[PDB]
């Protein structure tokens, strides 16, 4: 029993992680085969990222201006390209320990496991999820720029985000790892903002149902809804819309616990409408919404990698 | 910018992490050199589970009726030993993974990074701290035990809570990895339960701390308090009595802050009055207690937004 915020473990991407420098400026890249990745940005001056040409500025730089080390050790960088938003360095040497693995973009309420790098040392992990304005809600300091973030299955790492810039209400956005963004952002120091958020309401959904699991059912009631009505209440206080896929995603769930998705839903109507009684679920005072049912059935059932 | 409960990079205690068998029992060890570290009641039975008496059960083993597993490797056993709770078996295999560790009995308030195992296998890992009432609010399912918490402050591993039980109220209990119980608990079934908890005052105020350094000010006042009616004040909501000892340790932030430890004390009596009118502080709409000074200093910029 207990119901934490918890990330993958992180072993398998730690082993990827390496140090860039493009002169004076260093951050982290991604050691993959023989590749290594990170932002484009790396070869911006601070006056180049106020209006950068990015081919223009690359078409100066050769092999031997991309320092990359691994550890103690240097690679040697035999070749330079980009893919969209991020810098592709060819080094001579396939990273021993690559996992397996794949790139893969995800959608907004999804979560994943975020490694915070810097000067190419791991040094905290920590669960996010994608926004639906497609922020996440990091913690990320100078220098943290190439950081990733990933989710694991049996044995492959499915990389689903790199970091690339913090906005001006302190959330964070960056790409996935073919280099496109996540949000209508882009790599240049200039005026940009977050756009109004909303809650993740499969996920609070998800999150009930723990807490029912683990004891916490304060919050049930006799009622049942549907999802027009319950959608029209999810309007009112900023949720996101509940669809069928969602309803059948809560399935196992829905099995494990013995309660009907429109049954919680009337269970989360109220609670929207009237708040917790100075009640607390799970710990917590707010109805969390970076959860995904996945999360919960993984954590529930002891799920190893 | 940004406040998160970060744990540290697991992958250096991943590779440590085995399987440990005995009899029908099967439960996770700590491999370290040619020591595998794993809880006692590994040679437990159903039936004996009151009353074990563990010098009798040991000394009917052999080193053969101790199977480890390393991912898909049998590791040999060539020695055992009982030290507290905790048993060591010898196996005639360094692991070629131990990084620089040690081993630390933390106190109560201090937070470390759980990664919890099942099988020897890794499952995830999280932050917690040792509670007032030296329990642990963990995530550990049947075949948990043997999972560790610990620390990689610089580049060394501080080993400081192994898992042993899950007490009734959901909670959990544990030894330091010298088999010493936190706490007045004990390694039977008998009848058990935590005591009643507390919250953490320091850490807190460490989170508080932590507010300003990222920009948000509203719940402070012009108030200040003496110690001695401070915590007058904060015992009457559940809360541990702050110490110089604590004022001291939250030094830093208030020099980073330019906010003098009473005077955030001062903000924390109007809280425990007021609530937050709902207003959130870093992402909650409580009071957290399991951030220290310390974990705040290591997450936050060392420049606070103004
Ligand atoms: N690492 C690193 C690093 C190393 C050398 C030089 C710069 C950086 C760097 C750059 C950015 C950045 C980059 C671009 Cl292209 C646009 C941009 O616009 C922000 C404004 C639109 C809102 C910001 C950034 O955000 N950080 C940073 C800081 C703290 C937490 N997370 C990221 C760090
Ligand atoms: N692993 C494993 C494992 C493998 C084979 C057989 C048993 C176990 C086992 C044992 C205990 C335990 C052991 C002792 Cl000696 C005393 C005790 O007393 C509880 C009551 C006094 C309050 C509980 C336990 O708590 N868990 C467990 C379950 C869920 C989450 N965390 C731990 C798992």
């Amino acid at each position: 029993s207990g119901f934490r915020k918890m990330a993958f473990p992180s072993g398998k991407v730690e082993g990827c992680m390496v140090q860039v420098t493009c002169g004076t400026t260093t951050l982290n890249g991604l050691w993959l085969d023989d590749v290594v990745y990170c932002p484009r940005h790396v070869i911006c001056t601070s006056e180049d990222m106020l209006n950068p040409n990015y081919e223009d500025l690359l078409i100066r730089k050769s092999n031997h201006n991309f320092l990359v080390q691994a550890g103690n050790v240097q690679l040697r960088v035999i070749g330079h390209s980009m893919q969209n938003c991020v810098l592709k360095l060819k080094v001579d040497t396939a990273n021993p320990k690559t996992p397996k693995y794949k790139f893969v973009r995800i959608q907004p309420g999804q979560t994943f496991s975020v490694l915070a790098c810097y000067n190419g040392s791991p040094s905290g992990v920590y669960q996010c999820a994608m926004r639906p304005n497609f922020t996440i809600k990091g913690s990320f300091l100078n220098g943290s720029c190439g950081s990733v973030g990933f989710n694991i299955d049996y044995d492959c790492v499915s990389f689903c985000y790199m970091h690339h810039m913090e906005l001006p209400t302190g959330v964070h956005a960056g790409t996935d790892l073919e280099g496109n963004f996540y949000g209508p952002f882009v790599d240049r120091q200039t005026a940009q903002a977050a756009g109004t958020d909303t809650t993740i309401t499969v996920n609070v959904l998800a999150w009930l149902y723990a807490a029912v699991i683990n004891g916490d059912r304060w919050f049930l009631n006799r009622f049942t809804t549907t999802l027009n009505d319950f959608n029209l209440v999810a309007m009112k206080y900023n949720y996101e819309p509940l669809t069928q896929d969602h309803v059948d995603i809560l399935g196992p769930l829905s099995a494990q616990t013995g309660i009907a998705v429109l049954d919680m839903c009337a269970s989360l109507k109220e609670l929207l409408q009237n708040g917790m009684n100075g009640r607390t679920i799970l710990g917590s005072a707010l109805l969390e919404d970076e959860f995904t049912p996945f999360d919960v059935v993984r954590q529930c059932s002891g799920v190893t990698f």
